[PDB]
């Protein structure tokens, strides 16, 4: 059939850009898939089932761990156990270090680590009883280099790639992996905000001149939840255009 | 006697009474720095430590705050504005570990691991970099670990917040790069720590010295310990005008660890 | 599912080991393939024979990859053939184990010749026609040892390390093009290279134990305890010459059971 | 004598201007002997030993092909000779060349390779053995940001940059559990003869002549800090991985480089 079918997936912040552009490709892959964060949503429900896989959605609040746990024990009821877990927070704030609001710093670590921490904590067991598990964790280019006015996403993105490492070493001897993304910037509505001068937003950073699409970065995951990933463990898949490389 | 290199800089160090950030207060003191002391909570012990930096002549200060509140980070921040004058080195140490598997690891270690190690460093930059700025000079001085370049297992919370705090000197690097502050970040290997000496006095004991090379023979090559001193001695060498245009990286003091 | 086919590609010291698992990778993906290696041999037919099981059109050429007059010939051959390069998988595949202090010199000299002076030669012959194209993948294989430190090992880790950072050069200067150069580093793979190096090890430690031996050489390194295969080496391969790699350029994926992780 | 590297008897290769002359000045400053080496004798070598001899210590140079493995040995004899044993080692060796890749030349490539890589191989290989019979040495490889990262045009300085940082962590892991380090420092852009010939280069290519405005762009290209890196803190760098305090600092790298590697 297709690489990823049978296999059950969770992606957390699902709703738009780069996590529903992930699912989209897992579940054309073959994979079962649930969307976690109302016609509009139907709506996109059915875009992600138009690859012919299941498809469910939910709608909990990533930083509360009994939400966390009843996505997971919904999963676990809808189409059996969670094998590929996508940690993806999906949020930012640009501000100086002197003037970075303490509730937003909070925010972006606890959704990109705490977040991604509880997730994995939960669903680890399953994993270990099945001898398989995927856990891939979405980072950023911001979690290898720094970037001005970025200080909070930075830390929490560098922070998910030493925790992707630790989960990685401790089930190195099983048919469990966990590895990070890296993107660089993709066309999503907050870089539109930030943003003819496209150029000159592109060109301080991504030297191909051209932005990473959501499918580039769900090609990647799908190949992290292939076969052939079954050696990679706790490294980082950069989809950037060249910025890490300069 | 002669002005030395850190003469006249006022630093604060974050966890200071013992282990690495005493080692720290000690070389900057050393090197004729100013320095105010920190921990969580006041001790019996805080007089003699006070006097053991004030040693090397300069003035030495002790300041009782929980690092996780940020009330009392700037208590600490506007004390040593008082006492000393303005804060010109920061360096950002306390922390703590807890070992654990991920699957049990307990979420109020988590919490506070991340809290202590990343959390409070962005709070004490953040309440610092004003007055850097208008003076035109500073340091801030993370206290890293080779666990935040790479992963070890049973160290998820510690990796994450380490891994978090080079991310964020890069950051803070950048920001000021422009101007006389540098921020970056030294990351120690295994340190013999008082906690880490009582550890392998018992393990000799018990089971033997050869207690020392078992412990070490994994991760660092040397099959020796770094020590406080070495890791002062980098802060010393960020602090000074050598270092005026290493800004966002990283001194691994490591014995080879990260090298393989 | 052959995301590869239309395209041909090179790959050097390709009749052992990685480089014959990528090739054979990259044919079952669909690509046409040229085989080489430094001399002709007559077990060459039956190898070539294997990869032309999957279907596609596949040459073997014998060039010394240290002369750049054979490295042009190589590229010549391919282009009358088969048609323009458009995948070059530079991998070298050789080593020697020693201290510094009794390192030969003409070894270092041929590891550094083979591994980091060739890949630029052939990346050279190759880069003129993937710009007039519009299209290109340049894909080095280097090494663990590429990113990190091993005793022993001085030449093979500067090589590797001096390979990643050519990639890096090579995809800056195509960035806006179509064209992509990356690098793949393995672990331990286990190629009779691989198993020369535990032979060693388990005579001069194991009484000959090759099962000890073996267990005992990966641990030290490779916290999976298991080797990668070559067939992952290709399966990376085969990702970084697809589609979805468009926008991956001057990186390294590493496929090491956790070797730099740690 | 008491100062930190008094006695220490320390080899720079390439030293005669620029970064390499930077460090034996640090490392004369702080106490060290120094043995100065460039190419080909040249009627300005007093005068630099001069300049590093104003710091009261014992100065030499030698003229020595750093690619002819034989020069490099009769360098070292040459040091045991006059000075004594070997006791620092700074493999500095600032050769470059800016091209395309597909244009690169043959010779250029090779000769950079040669020098930046292969040379700093002979020297460490030559020098090992009288540092591990007094158990004592630094071997400190004067590498780049462009061992780290890459950048256009310079494929061979980045390859050999690459592989000297490779070279610096075998090293240090084959002499870890002795009294000898091996660490490398990473310079961004320093304010030397040869950068400013480079940014000439580009000043009369593309800006007209002008200086100033070649400067700015060459700087805010890659260097958040807007300004250069000196000669003496990457010498200062040397002398700070020479110091006791970095007895345990090994296989690593030093970054002096305004912030390029951070962003």
């Amino acid at each position: 059939k297709r690489v990823l079918s049978g296999r059950v997936a969770v992606v957390t912040g699902s709703r738009k850009g780069i996590g529903l552009g992930i699912a989209m490709r897992l579940a054309m892959a073959g994979a079962d898939v649930v969307l976690n964060g109302s016609p509009e949503d139907s709506a996109i429900v059915e875009k992600v089932a138009a690859y012919g896989t299941r498809v469910r959605c939910f709608a909990a609040n990533m930083k509360d761990r009994a939400q966390v746990e009843a996505l997971i024990k919904f999963t676990e009821k809808e189409l059996g156990a969670v094998e590929i877990l996508v940690n993806n927070a999906g949020i930012q704030h640009v501000s100086p270090v002197e003037t970075f609001p303490s509730d937003k710093w909070d925010e972006i670590i606890a959704l990109n680590l705490t977040s991604a921490f509880h997730a994995t904590q939960l669903c680890l067991p399953s994993m270990r009883q099945r001898g398989w598990g995927r856990i891939i964790n979405i980072a950023s280019v911001q979690g290898l280099v720094g970037s001005m006015n970025k200080s909070a996403y930075c830390a929490a993105k560098h922070g998910l790639i030493g925790f992707t490492k630790v989960v990685a070493l401790e089930t190195a001897t099983t048919g469990i992996t966990c590895n990070a993304i890296c993107p660089g910037y993709v066309y999503t509505p907050l870089v539109e905000e930030q943003i003819a001068a496209t150029q000159a937003f592109l060109c301080e950073k991504q030297p191909a001149k051209a932005f990473v699409t959501v499918e580039q970065v769900g090609d990647a995951a799908v190949f992290l939840a292939s076969p052939g990933a079954d050696m990679i463990r706790g490294t980082t898949i950069t989809v950037d255009g060249g910025w890490v490389a300069q």
